[PDB]
């Protein structure tokens, strides 16, 4: 069932921005590890201030990495004479989001048709407000609301990157590509999920999309907009991993971010090749109880060759009554274990690929045990 | 003229560490940038809940890249109970540093014979205390003083790279090598060189070895440990780069450190590869003017073969009476213009290489200002 309850008009995940102490070192490390180009620019080779901004992009994927400069070189600066790119940037907020949380997500951006009336009507129906939509050289509209923990949802709207941003010059663009081309679902941790899920849907009117965590799903219209929510299980065996997360992350934020590959096998081939080379790690691999028993459950979905595939690179698969979902999950982004990458890719459901199509990967919880002790034997 | 008059024994250059706030990212950014090698941690999983460490090494280099926890980690441990594994850490101090002046050099790390000697007669020289000896293990003896702004010169001695940290395993030890065999020399910012040098000279006896800046270099016994200073110089033209650094920075500190090769025309071609995917970006180069003049100044030393490839590369050359100098400088290694790398060969002085050969191409300034005049023509 889709109630197709949206309050406002919303068409796709825009871009998601990094808050850093650092933005050019995690910007270059995320490039060389994701294959993601440098595409725009806002620092003070463009006139900014304020804050140093570099986007990198894959596809439609876009990772804004942010970081402030001495208040110093803005002292004199108010909020209408300001030389910040992002007029909702604030050096305090910044300092203080990353010293409580380390390196990690402050904005998940979405599209709207109007963010004025996207920011009116989720703070008319229950949002704390964060920034006021502020229209931007008369093209671009940005406002922002609380989503969880000191992560916002950011609405972005365009009459016809951002206004200030330059492109980059191509000499420092180097067009790197592993086969990443959009962000599928972006997810949340929080440590109860029932008033997160009340929150949320309620300014935004996403619907319900049809161990460790409980965890619910929050969908637009179309269900291209996916926030996922988990909340951890206490009393359990294994400590969640929800809350180890809550513990070093200082509470609630940003989980893990889910890329959508073009071709899932060149991608971790592509980054596998990079991990010990400055990109990124990947979890540990599933004996191979799973792979052994995949040829069962997905032998209809994937060749003999294409699950040898799997097995090399660790990739993972689930299946739902509608399509077959491959995934698999990065180490930590950074130094503390809490943000991490997911790559995905979806088999099915075509009509276009309809959002969510094969689920989330849950039935690879019970999938994984059951391997692990299949494997022991 | 060397008096020789160090006031304790010092060997060599040890490492630098450098202050983050994600050091997972940092060091991958290096690691690729410069071919450096992981090859130790201190982090969660070595039992540290403090701070996290990693190591990269090239040679005798050794880089340090270090950021803080959560404190609520560590909350109820004291300085006897505490599991960071270096004991002069401090939450609040590495917040402060690193928010103050974003990435930068936190440590000039010597080797000593004797850091508690090291440090208590620097203390009884003028030095400002900055951590005390502490034995690691009965094996190591570590001890800090100021040396400029919020750089600390830190005393390292061993009985026999640090207790409580774990070499790499091999797997996520990618044996990267560009050439860059050791620290060269390490170079402060200061508002006013006088002062800065009666300072350092004045604890350490270290003798003062033989366009925006004045600049001063203070070296060990044997002139192995070089620590140049600089200071701006007001009224000029061109505004100095030296109080842009203090600007940015928010006050003196490391502005460059020289990482010598031992091929510097693989190194460049290395590193030079790898800018614009995820290493560093090199200055701009200077006419070629430069380049022509070059058979005139140093065809002495250089074949017209290998002076095409300082072309290529945009190496620098100077000489003074001893020995012949290549150099290229690094674009700022983050955000903001403030610490830049320099890739370093010397030529001559054979006796071992005698330090500090071919001086630290002060002579550059008025070439390259000449070059770019006679290219314009
Ligand atoms: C997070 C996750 C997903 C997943 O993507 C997801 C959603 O997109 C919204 C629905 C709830 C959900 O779990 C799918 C399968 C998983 C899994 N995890 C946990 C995990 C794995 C690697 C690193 C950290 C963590 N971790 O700390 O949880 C796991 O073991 N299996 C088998
Ligand atoms: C710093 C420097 C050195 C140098 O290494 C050095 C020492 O090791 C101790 C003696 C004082 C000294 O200058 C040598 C030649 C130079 C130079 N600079 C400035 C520079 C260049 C690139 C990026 C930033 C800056 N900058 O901001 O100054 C320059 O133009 N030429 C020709
Ligand atoms: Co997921
Ligand atoms: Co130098």
């Amino acid at each position: 069932k889709n109630p197709k309850s949206d309050k406002f008009k919303v068409k796709r995940f825009h871009h998601i921005e990094f808050w850093c102490g650092d933005a050019t070192n995690v910007a270059r490390r995320f490039s060389w590890g994701l294959g993601m180009r440098f595409s725009a620019k806002s620092d003070l080779s463009t006139g900014n201030m304020v804050h140093a901004s570099y986007l990198l992009t894959s596809g439609d994927l876009r990772f804004l990495f942010t970081a402030p400069y001495s208040p110093s070189l803005s002292a004199g600066e108010i909020k209408p004479t300001t030389t910040a790119s992002i007029p909702s940037f604030d050096h305090g907020s910044c300092r203080s989001f990353f010293s409580s949380h380390g390196l990690g997500v402050r904005a998940v951006a979405i599209e709207v048709e109007d963010a004025e009336s996207a920011f009116s009507i989720s703070v008319a129906n229950g949002a704390i407000p964060s920034s006021p939509p502020i229209v931007l050289n008369e093209a671009v509209t940005i406002a922002e609301v609380k989503l969880y923990g000191d992560v916002v949802l950011r609405y972005v709207s365009y009459k016809a990157f951002l206004p200030g941003f330059e492109r980059v010059e191509d000499a420092s663009s180097f067009p790197l590509d592993y086969g990443i081309r959009r962000l599928d679902h972006a997810v949340g941790n929080v440590p109860e999920l029932g008033p997160a899920l009340t929150y949320v849907a309620g300014f935004t009117g996403f619907h319900q999309f049809a161990s460790g965590l409980n965890s619910a799903v929050l969908a637009s219209n179309d269900e291209m907009v996916l926030l996922p929510i988990n909340e951890p299980v206490h009393g359990t065996k294994r400590k969640s991993q929800i809350q180890t997360y809550l513990e070093h992350n200082e509470g609630a934020g940003l989980q893990h971010l889910a890329l959508m590959s073009e071709d899932i096998f060149r991608t971790l081939r592509e980054m596998r090749k990079r991990s010990s080379i400055g990109g990124f790690d990947f979890m540990p691999s599933p004996p191979p109880t799973y792979y052994q028993n995949l040829k069962k459950r997905v032998g209809d979905v994937l060749s003999d060759d294409q699950i040898k595939e799997c097995e090399e690179l660790g990739i993972l698969v689930d299946r739902d009554d509608q399509g077959t979902l491959l995934q698999i999950f990065t180490k930590p982004l950074g130094d503390r274990p809490t943000i991490f990458i997911e790559i995905i890719q979806r088999v099915g459901c075509m009509m276009y690929q309809s959002g969510g199509c094969g689920g989330f990967g849950k039935g690879n919880f019970s999938e994984l045990f059951k391997s692990i002790e299949e494997y022991e034997k």
